[PDB]
């Protein structure tokens, strides 16, 4: 309402709006051409598997000498090795130039990428660490031609786009400690440079919005982003705001942001490709601020998960900007449901969502998944048209750690094909992800209610928690959709011990580039 | 808001403003001179040492008898032993009058006061159980010449004047249970009459101040107690409130009472004397309604410490109070942080507020807030002022990491200056409101506040990592550039309560400081 | 016990007996003239400060060139910086040599050691991490000459001497990871490099038997590394065993460690020096195995502490025999109080007679071993051939200490305050550090008031001064003839850190014995 606040969420919706990548794309070939062999600055890392570091075309490099021949071999896997090279041409103008090896590991499961871009940003971290003058351009040479897991495991490293450090808060929270980026493959990348920048530019605007304090990354400010780049590419945006939710049924999201300074929004975002689009496929993200809770996990535990609860809308949401940056031939909707919970308020109401049953709040600390509901159902009800495939993603529950852990998302879905695709672009992409228990004749029994159709939580919590989370949410599916569900918990992977990962949107643009 | 709940404010406002103390002081040859032997009423009391006890001066005191004499025997240490006497001359009509004595101990520490003022609080507030009428004075005989901690003790002592018992509300919530109490020295005292009137005065006001409850003493209440003093004693009054703190850049104060009610104020008085001041002192104080938690101990305990959240504001401005009184020689601020920390625990959580120092902090904990708020207040006073202190002093009732670091009676000191430390120390032996030094080591203490996107958190990673330290680092990071002084945190969490309620801890410890400067 | 565990036993308490330090000491002048520009290996790390890094000195030293000097240019304050060189001599023929610079910061408040050992262990681990060989010898060049502080940092360093990792379980335990290093000074070291060793060996020693599990490192195999240094250093033992603890009065140990599979001991030491002794100091030391709790702290916390219950009793011990080696000028006794607490119910509200003559109601069987202190703590100051004039008691005792002085500091709960300054200069000059907690028995006795016996075991009121009433506890069990100076040392926290045991105590205890 100040002032001062005014203009602070203005600028900061403006950085969002405005956020071009510190990352770009180039080949060994071209790099050589362009830039004349001289490296952009005093430190380059050079990133590979223990067979790739010892390949002839790695002696070819114009980094390379016995300093960095011994690098490699003293390197340890999933580790780095520093040394100097004295009297080499950079545009830094620097005595000598630091090149970091860094070791990939080969080994990987079934379950996870090849590439393990996962070592490959812990490596690129670890290398930048050195960097004192973060105005420079760092050289990344990589010996791997996985271009897109690549892109955005470099995308993911290093330090944050979004900082309210020393003096940052004055600039629009944008890191003046974040280095340029150049990426330089082997071969001629089989997806453009245009192109993985704006793959490396969406998992860092996720990032951000992620990152982003709920004093900052508001139901207002989300939406004002939303429009801001809905003028700016040209897509079409529909808001259902305040108390329109409630006078046109959607009572689940309403009731969850009712008593918020700042109302609740069900953001739908449209894109339609030229021509015959692929597939017809909708997505719905979970956007609610000062919400995160369960029965799993203790109350301390859901305080600092609380951090990351943005996850499941802006992953959905830069997953869309993708989609219409790179042209993707598939028609989408993006429905971000956003809203304020600000534990006794709201616990055992009823309320009657726009799907038409009604559901008991025995717990009110699990309102993300009835937002859900009312998003899903205007997803395959209210639009212009019925999707194939409905992609719900959402930092649901504390189960889907104790699950499937910290690297991959829980899938709960109704068809194998569908769950099998999206298994393939996890590991594809590097967000990886693994299947969750889909049995809903388990699920229903657990949401028995006295007076309503269904609870919002589980009578029982050790009975496939993440499972039982997503059967909820499909109970409020529109009868006219008859498609593949697929339900994400990205819970864990959503974030590390630096902050937010971008973990959600190169799973997206993975998985539309096989339909 | 209603009629009859802002009739009763304002009522509250001015028992506090214009509040007088019970007790008066004088000593055993004016008091033979001024009253002819004849007692104040038919209550006496007896207190000094097994030794002080039995010294031929006692005997010579108007009340003494063969029963006294044969009550010094019977009476255990740290205890009372009362006998009557019939027919002993008062001014009150009674036909006996009963002495209570109470028995001193000489027992002290290195770390403790030695007239040992925390059992002639407890020896006097027995006696006092024994009280025939309400409007009587009871004459205190203490055989010890510690002025200023005795003086601190007694106001200390008995019925608190805050009550909402018995229909006090009507009364202003001004207690009829409180007897008048004359303490009578051996001889002549080392501060004047006067001036020891207005420390107890201070040391009263104090506790009357945090034993109100929220609904009464709030941060609307406050301010308008700090008005009424500047009008009445006649120093100035800054008050920043409202949309005007986030305006002007104080964040941090703004972001933990904003929801509430009653505005968030950062209320700073000047007081500067006459001639040249011995030094130049800034006082800060946390004055957080609803607003006390941490990790150290049980939620079930912090909401018992939540109680005397006001004692850090409130020893402040009562400190303040005693040196415009006194006309001491320091030039002199307080900064009163005050602000309603209402409506959920979910709320404001992961927050990054701009401080007025223009660093960063992340809230990932919503109860550590006047923590917060005092790094608005500590760079207020060593950047927003028309002067520089030489010494900054922060006083709160911040960590439940005190009580299990230095315990009831001492209250923690974190202090980056070893000269600083030890004159407070002193202060607080001389007072008898004692203090004990937490480890400092700023080394240690900033890697626990690490954050990933602000400039630090606002709570310790690790709670077993000196946690009164830790608090007290949060704070000085806010210090301004200009500053380059003598920094004294003073977490007082557990000192300033009791069983019986508020201690008024704080403004003697400050007058005894002054002094010695 | 079974033969293969007994043979176990046996080869842990012969490694800890004939445990050798890994740690040698000299200086910039005397390894030249030694081995005249020839590293000792291909991994040479240099340790100093901003100020000290750039000092003219610093490019005469032999591992030297353009890109050391750019080392120290980009290195971050309290980090590291490696660089190869190639063609540098070395005695394993390494065709490069890496040179790691770490910096350590000027910054050191008025309770901490000006040196920052903390930072120069943190950084000479870090280096290690690069070593090639395992067993080689790495040259670490130290701009400092504060060598005691930097000595035990040196010890407390790099991979631990105890080990069960990789077939370690095999060789007594004993790591095959650990590198030997040789530290170099700038000038001669004032104490004297063969004195430095033994200082590193009680540092590691002391680390070894922290370390050690309690499966290995038991009531039992203790004594016997006790009785093997005694006939090894030649100074007397006194055991105090079982049933005759409960016979001779000595209710406290005997009640904790009673139920146990090994009985309690109350081991003391005895050290004379020739001619006349500066001080006469008797030491007390917890080492109660499986026995760790309290109120303060959560009931998951007490059992991550409780790996490192022996920290008190180890270094009381290897401060002992650091006094035996350098032949100090003080007469010392040291009493372990050794016992196996098994195995919540169990002895709760029992009515104990300490040998002191006094009652304790225990009220809580999780702080059963400050009960153990005060036995000790009697025997040290009653039941001597001599009375001291100083007794220091160390344990890993309470919560509170954490919270009260934090994971680098020690508690110190003290009566005389002269007694206390010298203990914390100890701890500046020393590195090991403490800082003093209140004392204030006058606040402290009402806490453990009891309706039966003399005194509870544990304070009523948790916040109400917790590490300071723990020690009082132990002060009440002083013999009458008993005036001196008490030093109480809560140690819960300083002995351990991420990587482990840090050996704690010893360095401590050696330059207090050098100040009297
Ligand atoms: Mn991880
Ligand atoms: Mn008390
Ligand atoms: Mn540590």
């Amino acid at each position: 309402l100040p002032k001062a606040e005014a203009k602070e969420l203005s600028a900061f919706v403006q950085s969002c709006v405005e956020y071009k990548t510190n990352v770009c794309f180039t080949d060994v070939a071209a790099y050589e051409s362009n830039q004349k062999g001289v490296l952009s600055s005093g430190l380059a890392v050079l990133v590979g598997t223990h067979k790739q570091l010892r390949d002839p075309a790695v002696q070819r490099l114009p980094f390379y000498n016995p300093a960095v021949a011994e690098a490699i071999e003293r390197v340890k896997e999933g580790g780095t090795y520093g040394v100097l090279v004295e009297g080499l041409a950079n545009a830094a103008g620097s005595k000598f130039v630091r090149v970091v090896v860094g070791e990939v590991p080969t080994k990987a499961s079934r379950n996870n990428c090849p590439a393990r871009p996962d070592v490959v940003t812990a490596l690129v971290t670890a290398a930048l660490d050195e960097v004192k003058e973060p105005n420079t351009t760092v050289d990344v040479f990589v010996l791997s031609n996985a271009v897109l897991p690549i892109a955005a495991a470099v995308a993911r490293c290093g330090k944050h786009n979004f900082s309210a450090k020393d003096g940052a808060a004055a600039a629009a929270y944008n890191s003046g400690k974040v280095s340029r980026l150049q990426v330089v493959f082997p071969e001629p990348p089989a997806i453009p440079p245009k192109d993985l920048e704006a793959v490396a530019t969406s998992t860092q605007l996720c990032q951000r919005l992620v990152d982003a304090p709920p004093n900052l990354l508001t139901t207002a400010t989300f939406t004002e982003i939303a429009q801001g780049y809905a003028k700016a590419l040209g897509f079409d945006v529909d808001v259902i705001c305040g108390d329109d939710l409630c006078e046109r049924g959607y009572g689940g999201i309403y009731s969850v942001g009712k008593a918020a300074f700042e109302a609740p929004r069900l953001v739908t975002l449209l894109y339609t490709p030229k021509g015959t689009p692929v597939k017809k496929v909708s997505l719905v993200g979970k956007g609610i601020v000062y919400d995160c809770g369960g029965l799993a996990l203790k109350p301390a535990d859901y305080m600092k998960l609380m951090k990351h609860d943005m996850g499941g809308a802006a992953a959905v949401f830069c997953g869309f900007l993708t989609a219409v940056r790179l042209q993707q031939p598939v028609q989408l909707s993006c429905t971000l449901c956003l809203a304020e919970n600000a534990k006794s308020y709201r616990n055992d109401d009823i309320i009657v969502m726009k799907s038409g049953k009604t559901v008991e709040v025995i717990n009110t600390d699990a309102e993300g998944r009835i937002v859900l509901g009312d998003g899903v159902f205007h997803a395959t009800n209210e639009l212009s048209f019925t999707p194939d495939v409905v992609i719900d993603m959402a930092t649901l529950t504390g189960a889907q750690g104790i699950a499937t852990g910290r690297h991959h998302a829980g899938l709960y879905v109704n068809e194998e094909g569908a769950e099998a695709a999206m298994l393939r672009a996890g590991r594809e992409s590097g967000e990886t992800c693994f299947p969750v228990l889909y049995c809903p004749e388990y699920h229903e029994p657990e949401f028995k209610s006295n007076h309503a159709d269904m609870t919002n939580l589980m009578e029982r919590r050790d009975n496939a928690g993440v499972s039982c989370a997503g059967y909820f949410i499909t109970t409020h599916l529109s009868p006219k959709f008859t498609g593949a569900h697929i339900h994400v918990d990205l819970a864990y992977p959503v974030f590390n011990s630096n902050g937010a990962t971008g973990f959600g949107p190169a799973l997206l643009t993975e998985y539309f580039r096989k339909l």
